[PDB]
């Protein structure tokens, strides 16, 4: 169970923030739908033991290698979105596209 | 397909480095076997488009939110190891433990 934060949050630890990706703003007319979607992002500190899915992470923290800046804050749960778009073969394609939305953030 | 680096590598981009976790050095006598194992770690920069498993990552990079320090370098492939250990119920347990070894590093 991860943390969710608004932009004004005082939370420094690894957290999921809201963010809309706007294909229309990008100028991507090859995408028919959706024109924009809630993608979110991860940001925040990953101190000892915090929000770690894998047992690996804390073992490496204790082994304490010199060349490591420690774990960092990335997505731990992802979800797809459905898209309708033009391809480069003169067709309109419908697809469920995996790995488009961040649902949770954690440290590894 | 990720990058593998030795400690003296001049590679600045997200890369997997070798690292041994030594349970004996930790003093963890509750672990019978293995006494140590090759765990590895990830470290390196995650610039635009580099080593990204999910389409999400580059879309957020282009959306360019202020509160984001961009994607970072974490494990993208993990593997288990088998362990024999004492529990806290006066038993010796054998188990295949997931998420113990980093096999590949990437940016998200």
């Amino acid at each position: 169970l991860g943390l969710d934060c608004d932009e004004h949050s005082s939370e420094s630890r690894c957290c999921r923030y809201p963010l809309t990706v706007d294909f229309e703003a990008f100028g991507w007319d090859w995408i028919i739908a959706p024109k924009r979607y809630k993608a979110n992002y991860c940001s925040g500190q990953c101190e000892y033991m915090f929000m770690q899915k894998y047992p690996h992470t804390h073992l490496v923290q204790q082994a304490n290698p010199r060349g490591s800046a420690g774990p960092c804050c990335t997505p731990t749960k992802m979800s797809p979105i459905n898209m309708l778009y033009f391809n480069d073969k003169q067709q309109i394609i419908y697809g469920k596209i995996p790995g488009m939305v961040v649902d949770r953030c954690g440290c590894s």
